[PDB]
């Protein structure tokens, strides 16, 4: 048997999975995967019959319902989603190795007779609002327009929901909430917007930045009003205080988000399509937006008619040729993004008259896991690790912003470095643990016999954590100024992540305003057309700061809805 559905028809009617035409749900395959869970259970109930100790098909992290048919396909072999990232041993029956390869927006050009026959049809739905793009704008801004009265339909290329939103990790920058207040934190917009503007070379266009610094609480607080936990206040890279929000004793904000996202969207019953793609933003006759054409990866090809549509795709991270174009120095490095994070939704944007900005900046995270291949959270430098080179030496004020860490750690030996930290660390932000759990995390009683583990100098790394530790209680980080020094570590055990950077985060995007409206070339606005979250440039200039992305999909993702609702 060549084929799930071949094995499965030798014992099995068709109709088991299909409906009584035998016509396809819809392109999220609703009724087709209810049918798997009507026979295998839910997705729990299949781990629960999956388990190995270390990782499991049928767990994860990814918030939201994932459709059996995310792996599964029926009629053809298909592949693992969790192989876009990790290579944990998968015995998938009617599996294919993992390879994405997906047309770009100008290879779907050749589809004009497909594409015509489209457009020349009635529009298969007619609402206010097309929201491109499930990850933390496009969720935010769906809702957001729901709620200024606006009906509205979301598409999410991927099989999956939440984009790279859903694996955000050390938190969502707010200031001067009630949050940072309970923490005994003190901060103002105005130092969260000279932070922003520092850390991003001055290139940010104040105003985006100064809604992002003014509107922060209001956005944290419209998610705690929805269900999210962001009361726990940790540090990152180039913030004067501590203002990263993340859930109760440092757990990933990322999923959590995405999740009282999702709910949120679900209470409202606002219309989720999967395995759907936004192909092309199609105006009228005074070139004012008048719906969009899909590309469904089960029906094909339609358009929906709407006043305005919300482009919320993310950035182009993974896509390393495109990167290696705009940076040169990039071309090569592992991606810490989910698969689809390509700039096809620029290329929509442009194709609709939208002006691109800022494209050349494009941020590498520092510490990449070189064993895992995914991201280490910069909350675990924030809540007191130290990185240390080959030589068992600090090399770099730790809390520095992205673009000098990641330039720090390529100048050490062998390319990478080592984050090292103790239980009173790890106890701190349960993120870490999963680090550990996916083994990414050597331990020992004593930094001679981990150094001996690793390849760090074992005397010289005691020697430097001794240095550091006295530097932690004598309040001065006079080696590498290093501002914020909050744990000694001398509690139990050791640690140390071997870490190099990893392709993250494209500041520049299409060229929005405060109100969140697509602008052109020469800076008109696109009437219908909005912009929210890494589809973006003008926010985050040539460095964005950790915390700063997630804060910029919420409140740029909820603007765009409430600006797109009343456009109509
Ligand atoms: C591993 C990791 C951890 C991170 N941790 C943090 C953190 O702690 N704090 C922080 O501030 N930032 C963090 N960042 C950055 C932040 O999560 C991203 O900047 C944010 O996800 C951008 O959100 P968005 O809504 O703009 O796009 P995304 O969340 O990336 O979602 C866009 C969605 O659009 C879909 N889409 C794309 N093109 C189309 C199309 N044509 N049609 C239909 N759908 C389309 C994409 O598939 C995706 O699902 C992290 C990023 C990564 C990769
Ligand atoms: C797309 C829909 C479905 C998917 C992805 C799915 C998943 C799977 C997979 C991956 C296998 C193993 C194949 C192999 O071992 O070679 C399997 C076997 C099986 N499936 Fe399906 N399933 C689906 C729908 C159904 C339905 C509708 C039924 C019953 C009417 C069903 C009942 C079974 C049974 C009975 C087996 C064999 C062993 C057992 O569980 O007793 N499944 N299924
Ligand atoms: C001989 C029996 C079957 C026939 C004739 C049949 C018919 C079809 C057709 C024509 C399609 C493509 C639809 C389109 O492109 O519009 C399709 C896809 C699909 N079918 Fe079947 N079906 C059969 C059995 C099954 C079985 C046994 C399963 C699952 C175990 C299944 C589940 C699905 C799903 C989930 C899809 C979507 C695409 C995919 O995963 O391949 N069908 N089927
Ligand atoms: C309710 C949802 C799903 C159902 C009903 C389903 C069905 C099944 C079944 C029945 C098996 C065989 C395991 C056994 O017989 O013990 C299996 C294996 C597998 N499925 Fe699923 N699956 C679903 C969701 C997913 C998803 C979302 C993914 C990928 C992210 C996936 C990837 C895999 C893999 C990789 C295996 C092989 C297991 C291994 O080597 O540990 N499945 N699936
Ligand atoms: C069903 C799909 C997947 C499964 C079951 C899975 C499994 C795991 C496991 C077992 C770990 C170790 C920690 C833990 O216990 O949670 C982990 C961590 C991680 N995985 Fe996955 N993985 C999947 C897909 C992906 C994808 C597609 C990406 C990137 C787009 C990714 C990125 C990461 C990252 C960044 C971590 C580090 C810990 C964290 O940030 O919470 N994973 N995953
Ligand atoms: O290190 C993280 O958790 C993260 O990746 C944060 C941001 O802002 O990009
Ligand atoms: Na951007």
């Amino acid at each position: 048997a060549d084929n799930l559905a071949e094995f499965h028809v030798q014992n099995q009617e068709c109709d088991s999975c299909h409906t009584p035409d035998g016509e396809l749900s819809n392109d999220s395959l609703t009724y087709e995967n209810t049918q798997c869970v009507s026979c295998h259970g839910t997705l729990a109930e299949v781990a629960e019959t999956t388990k190995h100790e270390h990782y499991n098909a049928h767990a994860s992290m990814f918030p939201g319902e994932v459709a059996c048919t995310s792996c599964h396909s029926a009629h053809e072999k298909s592949m693992v989603y969790c192989d876009s990232c990790h290579s944990f041993d998968f015995n998938m029956p009617y599996a294919k190795k993992w390879l994405r390869d997906e047309p770009t927006i100008a290879e779907l050009a050749k589809d004009k007779s497909e594409r015509q026959a489209a457009l020349a049809s009635a529009p298969h739905d007619t609402v206010d609002v097309v929201v491109v793009g499930s990850g933390g704008a496009g969720f935010s801004a769906a809702i957001s327009a729901t709620d200024s009265g606006a009906k509205v339909i979301l598409i999410e290329k991927e099989p999956v929901i939440g984009g790279n939103a859903k694996l955000a990790a050390g938190g969502m920058n707010a200031a001067w909430t009630d949050q940072q207040k309970a923490k005994k934190i003190t901060d103002s917009p105005e130092l969260m917007f000279e932070d922003t503007m520092k850390g991003g070379q001055n290139i940010n266009d104040p105003a985006l930045v100064k809604v992002l610094s003014s509107h922060s609480k209001d956005s944290v607080d419209w998610m705690t009003a929805m269900g999210a936990d962001l009361t726990d206040v940790g540090m990152m890279g180039g913030a004067s205080v501590n203002r990263a929000h993340r859930p109760t004793g440092g757990a990933g904000v990322g999923a959590h988000v995405v999740q009282v996202l999702y709910d949120n969207a679900v209470k409202r019953n606002i219309d989720l399509r999967m395995n759907t793609r936004g192909i092309e933003v199609l105006k009228d006759d005074k070139g004012t937006v008048k719906g969009i054409l899909v590309k469904g990866m089960y029906k094909g090809y339609y358009w929906v008619k709407a006043d305005a549509v919300i482009l919320a795709t993310g950035g182009f991270a993974k896509n390393n040729e495109r990167v290696a174009k705009l940076d040169p120095s990039l071309k090569g490095f592992i991606s810490t993004n989910q698969p689809g994070a390509v700039g096809d939704g620029l290329d929509v944007a442009e194709n609709a008259g939208g002006a691109l900005k800022d494209m050349q900046y494009i941020q590498a995270h520092p510490t990449l896991s070189v064993k895992g291949g995914v991201m280490v959270t910069e909350a675990v430098r924030g809540n007191g690790a130290i990185l240390v080179n080959r030589e068992g030496k600090r090399f770099v004020n730790e809390i520095t912003t992205r673009d000098k860490a990641s330039a720090a750690i390529l100048a050490q030996t062998g390319k990478s470095a080592y984050l090292i930290f103790d239980d009173s660390v790890r106890k701190s932000l349960s993120k870490i643990d999963k680090y550990i759990g996916l083994g990414v995390a050597p331990t020992a009683d004593s930094l001679v016999k981990l150094g001996k583990m690793e390849g760090i100098d074992g005397k010289a790394l005691t020697e430097t954590v001794a240095r550091y530790n006295s530097l932690v209680s004598s309040g001065k980080d006079t080696d590498f100024e290093r501002p914020n020094l909050p744990r000694a570590l001398n509690e139990g055990n050791y640690y140390a992540i071997e870490v190099t950077p990893g392709v993250h985060h494209t500041m520049g995007g299409v060229m929005i305003d405060t109100k969140a409206e697509v602008m052109n070339a020469k800076k008109q606005v696109i009437p219908g057309l909005y912009g929210a979250g890494e589809v973006t440039g003008g926010v985050h200039g040539a460095n964005r700061l950790g915390g700063n992305a997630i804060s910029d999909i919420i409140t740029f993702g909820r603007l765009a809805g409430e600006e797109a609702a009343k456009y109509s």
